[PDB]
C-alpha cells in the first residue's frame, strides 16, 4: 500500500504545515501537525476542556463506531517550546492519503497548554519520530508510521514542505518526479528516540564550505533551523545590522535587509536554502525589526534541522531495519 496527502503552511510564514487525517468511522477529518520529532498521535476532543479550545476541530470517539477505549491508557507530552498536552487513549481507524491503519491510538487531549489553544489551524500533532519515544502508559502505543510499515510497499516516507506553498507528505513510496539529480543517504542514529543524522558542514552565502559534523535531527515540528553558537554567528554576520537580542529571544535583522543563502552538507552532496526562507517578518505588527530563521541551538541541547532547512529539500525517512535519511535538492 501507499499513502499520499499535501501539507498547507497554517499562515505566510510557514509556521507550521497541516495534513488532513481522517479518524474514525463515519470519518472525522483533523487537520494534525505532522511532527518527525515526537511520537504521540494526539488531537483535540470531546473530552478538551472546554476554555481550552478556541476554534479547532474536535474528535468525539463516541461518534466513531470503530473506536473503543483503550482502558487505563493514559498519555502526557512536553515539547522542546515549552507546550504541553495530556488525556486519555482510544484505538480508532486513521487514514492518511488514502493510507488506512486498523487499532491506531489516538490520544484524546483532556488538557492542552495555552499555545495549542491560542492556534486554531492545528487540531493535534501526528508522531513520526521513534516509537520508543511515545508517551502512552501503562502500555506503550506505536506511531502511524509504525503501524502501518510492513503494509507499505517499502517502508519509508517522504518529506517535501514548500516554501510559502503546500508541499506533500508520501507513505510507501518514493516519488522519483518531486525532486533533481540523485537523493544522498546519510547514516541515522536512534539512540534518542529521533532522526538524529551528522551533516558534513555549511557555507553562508557564495563563502567557502566548512568541513564540520553537525549532529542535528530532522524535525518537521520544529519551524527554524537551530545549529551552534559558531556557525549561527557566522551566518549572521553576513547581515549588516543584525543581532542576537535577548529580550526578543533570538537573532533579529533590519527588514530592510536581503538575507544571504545557507548551504548544508549530506555527505559529499550539498542543500542550499535560499536568503528569504531565513526572513520570519516582523517581530512585531510594524515593526522594521524582523525575526530570524537560524538560530543558536545552544540553550536547548541538540541542534535541529527544522522546516527551513528540511522545505528545501525533498526529504526520505527511511525505516528499514537500519534506518537511514536521504536529502535531494528540488
Amino acid at each position: 500500500s501507499t499513502g499520499s496527502a499535501t501539507t498547507t503552511p497554517i499562515d505566510s510564514l510557514d509556521d507550521a504545515y497541516i495534513t488532513p487525517v481522517q479518524i474514525g468511522t463515519p470519518a472525522q477529518t483533523l487537520n494534525l501537525d505532522f511532527d518527525t520529532g515526537s511520537s504521540d498521535l494526539w488531537v483535540f476532543s470531546s473530552e478538551t476542556t472546554a476554555s481550552e479550545v478556541d476554534g479547532q476541530t474536535i474528535y468525539t470517539p463516541s461518534k466513531s463506531t470503530t473506536a473503543k477505549l483503550l482502558s487505563g491508557a493514559t498519555w502526557s507530552i512536553s515539547y522542546g517550546d515549552g507546550s504541553s498536552s495530556s488525556g486519555d487513549v482510544y484505538t480508532d481507524t486513521v487514514s492518511v492519503g488514502g493510507l488506512t491503519v486498523t487499532g491506531q491510538a489516538v490520544e484524546s487531549a483532556k488538557k492542552v497548554s495555552s499555545s495549542f489553544t491560542e492556534d486554531s489551524t492545528i487540531d493535534g500533532l501526528l508522531g513520526l519520530a521513534f516509537s520508543t519515544l511515545n508517551t502512552v502508559s501503562p502500555t506503550q502505543q506505536k506511531t502511524f508510521f509504525d503501524n502501518a510499515k510492513a503494509s507499505l510497499d517499502s517502508p519509508v516516507f517522504t518529506a517535501d514542505l514548500g516554501y510559502h506553498a503546500p508541499g506533500t507528505y508520501n507513505f510507501g513510496f518514493i516519488d522519483t518526479t518531486a525532486y533533481t539529480g540523485s537523493i544522498t543517504y546519510t547514516a541515522v542514529s536512534t539512540k534518542q528516540g529521533f532522526w538524529e543524522w551528522t551533516s558534513t558542514g555549511y557555507a553562508v552565502g557564495s563563502g567557502t564550505f566548512k568541513s564540520t559534523s553537525i549532529d542535528g535531527i530532522a524535525d518537521t515540528g520544529t519551524t527554524l533551523l537551530y545549529l551552534p553558537a559558531t556557525v549561527v554567528s557566522a551566518y549572521w554576520a553576513q547581515v549588516s545590522g543584525a543581532k542576537s537580542s535577548s529580550s526578543v529571544g533570538g537573532y533579529v535583522f533590519p527588514c530592510s535587509a536581503t538575507l544571504p543563502s545557507f548551504t548544508f552538507g549530506v555527505g559529499s552532496a550539498r542543500i542550499v536554502i535560499p536568503g528569504d526562507y531565513i526572513d520570519f517578518g516582523p517581530i512585531s505588527t510594524g515593526s522594521s525589526s524582523c525575526f530570524g530563521g537560524i538560530q543558536s541551538s545552544a540553550g536547548i541541547g541538540i541542534n535541529i534541522f527544522g522546516d527551513v532547512a528540511l522545505k528545501a529539500a525533498f526529504v526520505v525517512f527511511n525505516g528499514a531495519t537500519t534506518p537511514t535519511l536521504g536529502f535531494a535538492s528540488k
